[PDB]
């Protein structure tokens, strides 16, 4: 059955552009390992396919057969629950608490990076480098699979790849193209890295950093930094 994934067209209308759930969505189609096409719209000048498609104009959306999907969270949810085994690889994070770790970290980039007043600086960072700690404690605490495990190198530290185990799941997928986000407009407009601190999180990125699945899905750093510019600058 057709499956293709419309996403947001980056600065020659064309490319892939800055948006985190487009990102996530082509991770998860990429994951299940099904057959699918990806076509960017340019949200300027929409085709009148898309237009007649997906009328509310929400971006991304999925065809599915006939079908249109809106709503990230729900794309996935179905295709989740659509796209499963024996065929395909169910990839629903194993531990609840892998599919919230991390959550808030957007978010305080967000504010952060949008914010123009100059003495909010330091708390906003503060802000960042605190959900990026919570993150970096989740990814240095053993997870159940790894309870008192034998061949650990130090007590009590997590030595798994992902969020979840040793796999990418879905919980990956929101939370990959968050941190590439985050890194890119950052390094460029703030001046400010991760912590080489935050060893949970560095060893993670240098995992997710090493598939394909994740680096070959990442818009080009250029896009992001053009979408962020106007907001970047206005710290003065």
């Amino acid at each position: 059955p057709q499956v293709e994934l419309f996403v947001k067209a980056g600065s020659d209308g064309a490319k892939i552009g800055n948006c985190p759930f487009s990102q996530r969505l082509f991770m998860v189609l990429w994951l299940k390992g099904v057959t699918f096409n990806v076509t960017t719209v340019d949200t300027k000048r929409r085709t009148e396919t898309v237009q007649k498609l997906c009328p509310g104009g929400q971006l991304p959306f999925l065809l599915y057969g006939t079908e249109v999907h809106t709503d990230t969270n729900k794309i996935e949810e179905f295709l989740e629950a659509v796209l499963c085994p024996p065929r395909y690889p169910k990839l629903a994070a194993l531990n609840p608490e892998s599919n919230t770790a991390g959550l808030d970290i957007f978010a305080k980039f967000s504010a952060y990076i949008k914010n123009s007043n100059p003495a909010l600086n330091d708390n906003l960072e503060k802000g960042l480098l605190k959900a990026l700690k919570v993150l970096d404690n989740y990814l240095t605490s053993p997870l159940p699979e790894e309870v008192d495990e034998t061949s650990a190198e130090d007590e009590g530290v997590s030595q798994r790849k992902f969020l979840d185990g040793n796999e990418l799941t879905l919980a990956d997928c929101n939370l990959l193209p968050k941190l590439f986000i985050v890194q890119v407009v950052c390094k460029k407009y703030r001046g400010f890295t991760i912590p080489e601190a935050f060893r949970g999180v560095h060893r993670y990125l240098s995992n997710a950093y090493a598939r394909e699945e994740f680096a070959s899905t990442c818009p080009d750093d250029e896009e992001i930094e053009l979408a962020y510019e106007q907001v970047a600058k206005a710290l003065k």
